[PDB]
């Protein structure tokens, strides 16, 4: 019988469950940040703690040390999808809620900071064993073998059936994260709420819901305060600009957001992004799930504060 709570200091209590809380650099916190939430989410019952916790420290282990898509970017993605989950109690089954914080803990696992497109032209033994979604194949792969490490399988409780049911929810959510896969999912999603056809008891419908669920919490860097919004962008130019330098390697311009060259262009890159991917993104989202109003209102915030940065203005 588990009388054992997490709890958190009162700040960190109080703005966790808002959608623009930052986890803070204090990288010791982040797997208590994380049992917190499953804990809130899911229950003191969905997982074994000891099990739970050596999960937790094996992902921590197989990120890498790059700017971006690192352990910090990890836990991040996991807040935002504990927020959509706190903001919709009764839409989702124990099962997804159990299923998608850890697809969120897990979504980048190895990752090395290099798009999909630069596996291939490198010719990466790991675009040979998956064609699409090459990154996405891989960090499901290496989610599969840390549950299968002794001791790590935090399902061991569920039934052979329930298992399968599970490993399915976060193997979608996972493939889900890949961009390229983004721009027809939320398409299909536009037609079915505007011509009326969108079903959350249809299954197909439910896991495209979660893939759009899967694109907002991957990019919720645009839905931060403006500080931290700018400071993340810094990272993720830096895993840019260095894949930049190893396509000019292999003998080939890469697109200008990849070439540091062209670091004047940035400010209009991210109106490019916030008009073609995140507003649409976001939009979505809050049409098939209007709590998540505030992701909407925050990523207009910082399109607003770009436009600031192009009108010299910051
Ligand atoms: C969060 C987040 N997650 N992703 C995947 C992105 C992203 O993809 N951001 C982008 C897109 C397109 N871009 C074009 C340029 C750019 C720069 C200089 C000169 C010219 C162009 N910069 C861009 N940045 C962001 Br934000
Ligand atoms: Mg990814
Ligand atoms: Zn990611």
């Amino acid at each position: 019988q588990g009388l054992m709570q997490f709890t958190l200091p009162v700040r960190l209590c109080k703005e966790i469950e808002l959608f623009h809380f930052d986890i803070g650099p204090f990288e010791n916190m982040w797997p208590g940040i994380f049992v917190y939430m499953v804990h809130r989410s899911c229950g003191t019952s969905c997982f074994e703690l000891e099990k739970l916790c050596r999960f937790i420290m094996s992902v921590k282990k197989n990120y890498r040390r790059v700017p971006y898509h690192n352990w910090k970017h990890a836990v991040t993605v996991a807040h935002c999808m504990y927020a959509i989950l706190q903001n919709n109690h009764t839409l989702f089954t124990d099962l997804e809620r159990k299923g998608l914080l850890i697809a969120c803990l897990c979504h980048d696992l190895d990752h090395r900071g290099f798009s999909n497109s630069y596996l291939q032209k490198f010719d990466h033994p790991l675009a040979a064993l998956y064609s699409t979604s090459t990154m996405e194949q891989h960090h499901f792969s290496q989610t599969v073998s840390i549950l299968q490490l002794e001791g790590h399988n935090i399902f061991s409780t569920l039934s052979s059936s329930e298992y399968e049911q599970v490993l399915e929810i976060i193997r979608k959510a996972i493939i889900a994260t890949d961009l390229a896969l983004y721009f027809g999912n939320r398409k299909q999603l536009e037609e079915m709420y505007q011509t009326g056809s969108l079903n959350l008891n249809n299954q197909s419908h439910r896991d495209r819901v979660i893939g759009l669920m899967m694109t907002a919490c991957d990019l919720c860097s645009v839905t931060k305060l403006w500080p931290v919004t700018k400071l993340t962008a810094n990272d993720i130019y830096a895993e840019f600009w260095a894949e930049g330098d190893e396509m000019k390697k292999l003998g080939i311009q890469p697109i200008p957001m990849m070439d540091r060259d062209k670091k004047d262009e940035v400010p209009q890159g991210q109106l490019g992004f916030y008009n073609a991917v995140a507003i649409p993104c976001y939009t979505t989202l809050t049409q098939i799930l209007p709590p998540t109003e505030p992701l909407l209102k925050a990523c207009r915030d910082n399109l607003s504060q770009w436009e600031k940065v192009i009108r010299g203005e910051e």
